[PDB]
């Protein structure tokens, strides 16, 4: 259930698992390619493209 988030500042961020709204901040919480939690404003996320599970 990985994704490639296309930001509005010209970035393509790969995620580990499906991101989701942070219960505390309202920001979008996601796990980077290193398994580290990160937060990005939904406003800066244009779209999320699903990556096929290749195992």
């Amino acid at each position: 259930p990985n994704y490639v988030m296309h930001t509005n500042d010209g970035r393509s961020i790969v995620t580990d698992g499906k991101p989701q709204t942070d219960n505390d901040t309202g920001m979008i919480s996601y796990k980077d390619a290193n398994g580290n939690k990160q937060q990005i404003n939904r406003t800066d996320v244009k779209e999320m493209v699903a990556l096929e599970n290749l195992e």
